[PDB]
């Protein structure tokens, strides 16, 4: 049945996507961990701007 | 054919995982963007420690 081989291919694709998801979560958590460690240091005009970026709802290019 | 409905379910799972991947890339890039903006500000003992975290190969809990 050609559908058997397609089912096997789809299962492999699902497994590969799940792996990519785990890798992407790791990358996200790595950058988040650095931001948290910087915030711990922060807890100075320069330092205030860094805090403003940390708490910004966006990336922090424009701080109002 | 019961295999038809399983193929449809697998295709939907693939589509849902691809969506989750895009969302996770967005979250990763958001935190990365904040780190880059902080590094631009950095470019002071406190500020040096922040730079050390930015350039650390890990999260930066221990800076040698």
């Amino acid at each position: 049945d050609p559908k058997d081989a397609l089912l096997r291919q789809f299962q492999k694709e699902i497994e590969e996507l799940k792996k990519k998801l785990e890798e992407l979560e790791k990358e996200r958590d790595f950058y988040f961990g650095k931001l948290r460690n910087i915030e711990l240091i922060c807890q100075d005009p320069v330092l205030q701007r860094i805090v403003d970026i940390l708490y910004a709802t966006d990336e922090g290019f424009v701080i109002p």
